[PDB]
């Protein structure tokens, strides 16, 4: 028996004015007829609030709803910049994305850019809604837009042959419900296309693995000497779990070493097991406090490795949001905040979206670049980091490819 329906995190991406917010409203309104959502008006979702987090401001609407199969958290954002920042900082988990493409316009530059970013930041799967079908009276033209979108997806290494594409009209489905449509399949053809979209989302976007089932990872935040037999390392477990008696690795800054966990402690609790989300103190056999420091991580052995050089997608903050007025440039050497500590690094090999070399990336823009750190640290694809100068965040990045 499953006590709770499965959960996924998704969002609407795509070019401005293609219909992302109207589709979000239509999904909540159609599912509200079944009792599975609070209906959210376009005007409400469109007026997305500001959210600030770790020095980065984004405008994001959040809606929740469920289908018969799965519960969803769904993000929608007003502007292209909001998507760039949300995807690079990972402010919303995206287990998949609904790409909205207007059938009247076809793919546009932010269609391409949002697919690029979805690939680079690791969004697993995409479903497409080909919106504004009411504006296109020729089935021939709709098939040509579908093929163009499949080719675009394939060019960013998504499986363009397998991605579900559902055509319809978010605006006509909302108007149909307003005019009395029941929300039952077969009652209205525009509502049926929203139901079909959510059937495809349910079937094609995988439910994420539970965090406690992934390989253990904990960033070390503080360290204590209490007995002569080991050091207590404290932090918040990011994923997985750790049990007394297990071998773990200490990764980053010094050569990788293994130790046995001989105790797990929380306030007023002596535990056999620490779980993802828990703030814990772990007793590490044989480790001296001098061997271990902030910036290191504890991990299931072999599950994460130390690295110094990687490709990343980087966003440069505008002065208005707390950054600097000056562009990032090759050989700039700022600080990289990697989970718990600054590491000096140098940036290089700026690569524009068309593959050509770039001279700089200006504030408010994003680009692919290479980072080389002065010291090795545990790095994996999808890891986020901040770029800092004097403790203020001036950029944000996500690891897209390990190089060394
Ligand atoms: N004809 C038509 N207009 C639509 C449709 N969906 C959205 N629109 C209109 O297109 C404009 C942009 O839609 P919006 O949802 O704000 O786009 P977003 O910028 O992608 O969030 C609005 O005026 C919508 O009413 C549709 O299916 N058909
Ligand atoms: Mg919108």
């Amino acid at each position: 028996f499953e006590r709770t329906k499965p959960h996924a995190n998704i969002g609407t991406i795509g070019h401005v004015d293609h219909g992302k917010t109207t589709l979000t409203a239509a999904i909540t309104t159609v599912l509200a007829k079944a009792g599975m959502a609070k209906a959210r008006a376009y005007a409400d979702i469109d007026a997305a609030p500001e959210e600030k987090a770790r020095g980065i401001t984004i405008n994001t609407a959040h809606v929740e709803y469920e289908t018969g199969n799965r519960h969803y958290a769904h993000v929608d954002c007003p502007g292209h910049a909001d998507y760039v920042k949300n995807m690079i900082t990972g402010a919303a988990q995206m287990d998949g994305a609904i790409l909205v493409v207007s059938a009247a316009d076809g793919p546009m530059p932010q269609t391409r850019e949002h697919i690029l970013l979805a690939k680079q930041v690791g969004v697993p799967n995409i479903v497409v809604f080909l919106n504004k079908e009411d504006m296109v009276d020729d089935a021939e033209l709709l098939e040509l837009v579908e093929l163009e979108v499949r080719e675009l997806l394939s060019s960013y290494d998504f499986p363009g042959d397998d991605i579900p594409i559902v055509a319809g009209s978010a605006l006509q489905a909302l108007e149909a419900i307003q005019g009395g449509a029941s929300g039952q399949k077969g009652d209205n053809p525009w509502v049926d296309k929203i139901l079909k979209l959510m059937e495809e989302v349910d079937a094609y976007i995988p439910t994420p693995e539970r965090e406690v089932d992934r390989p253990f990872l904990m960033a070390v935040e503080d360290v204590f000497t209490i007995t002569g037999r080991g050091t207590v390392a404290t932090g918040r477990i990011e994923r997985g779990s750790v049990k007394v008696g297990e071998t773990i690795e200490i990764v980053g800054l010094r050569d990788t070493r293994s130790t046995t966990v001989t105790g797990v402690e929380m306030f007023q609790k002596t535990l056999d097991e620490g779980l993802a989300g828990d703030n814990v103190g772990l007793l590490l056999r044989g480790i001296q406090k001098t061997d271990i420091e902030r910036g290191m991580v504890l991990a299931k052995p072999g599950s994460i490795t130390p690295h110094t050089k990687f490709e990343s997608e980087v966003y440069v903050l505008k002065k208005e949001e707390g950054g600097r007025h000056t562009p990032f440039f090759p050989g700039y050497r700022p600080q990289f905040y990697v989970r718990t500590t600054d590491v000096t690094g140098a940036i290089s090999d700026f690569t524009a979206d068309d593959g050509s070399a770039a001279e700089m990336v200006i504030p408010g823009d994003r680009i692919k670049m290479t980072v080389e750190l002065i010291n090795p640290i545990a790095i994996e694809q999808g890891m986020r980091f901040a770029i800092r100068e004097g403790g203020r965040t001036i950029g944000a990045g996500v690891v897209s490819k390990i190089l060394q």
